[PDB]
């Protein structure tokens, strides 16, 4: 099993995407972000299993899938064969938890990044126990049409300097944004 964390990217306006994609210009720096914490393990020899929604997945350019040096995991309420490149294919975020259970992945994963979308965010939320949140805040504001659940500030403490997390304002094309944690741990 392990570990359970959310990895997000959100506008100054709560919005996560727009057309089946991201509101504002690729950031290279947050992508490289994404990329590296949903990869680094922390045992030698673990992979991450990351876990998101049907369009999420189609929404990584043809070329990016799977995403190298992690377990691809997929949910679909219709879909009946994990689609091409995806190595596991779940009907619910339950399932796919109670996958990592399995004594055949457990010895295999480390840490779980829910990497999206809308609404695995928002079960993988009401979920009890620990659960970290990475929230890349841009600050400015984006036309969205898929928005990202409030943070209950008294539900989830912003951590102030996490290990690995640079810690300040950044620019990227004129965009400022910066990296943030907040934990849960009830
Ligand atoms: N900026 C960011 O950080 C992020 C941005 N995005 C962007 O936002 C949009 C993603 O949209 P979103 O609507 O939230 O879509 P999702 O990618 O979550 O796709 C939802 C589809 O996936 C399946 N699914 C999703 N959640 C579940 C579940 N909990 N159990 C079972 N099946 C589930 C269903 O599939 P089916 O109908 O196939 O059964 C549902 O139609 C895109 O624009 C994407 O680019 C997405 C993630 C992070
Ligand atoms: N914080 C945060 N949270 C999220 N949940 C999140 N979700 C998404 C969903 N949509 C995508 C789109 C693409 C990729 C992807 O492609 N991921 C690769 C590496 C890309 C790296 N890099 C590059 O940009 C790059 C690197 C080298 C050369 C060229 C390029 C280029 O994109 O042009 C990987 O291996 O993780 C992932 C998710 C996007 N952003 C997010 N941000």
């Amino acid at each position: 099993v392990g570990s359970l964390n959310c990895i997000v990217a959100v506008s100054q306006n709560m919005g996560i995407g727009k057309n089946g994609d991201l509101p504002w210009p690729p950031l290279r720096n947050e992508f490289r972000y994404f990329q590296r914490m949903t990869t680094t393990s922390s045992v030698e020899g673990k992979q991450n299993l990351v876990i998101m929604g049907k369009k999420t997945w189609f929404s990584i350019p043809e070329k990016n899938r799977p995403l190298k040096g992690r377990i691809n995991l997929v949910l679909s309420r219709e879909l009946k064969e994990p689609p091409q490149g995806a190595h596991f294919l779940s009907r619910s975020l339950d399932d796919a938890l109670k996958l990592t259970e399995q004594p055949e992945l457990a010895n295999k994963v480390d840490m779980v990044w829910i990497v999206g979308g809308s609404s695995v965010y928002k079960e993988a939320m009401n979920h009890p126990g620990h659960l970290k949140l990475f929230v890349t805040r841009i600050m400015q504001d984006f036309e969205s049409d898929t928005f990202f659940p409030e943070i209950d500030l008294e539900k989830y403490k912003l951590l102030p300097e996490y290990p690995g997390v640079l810690s300040d304002v950044q620019e990227e094309k004129g965009i400022k944004y910066k990296f943030e944690v907040y934990e849960k741990n009830d």
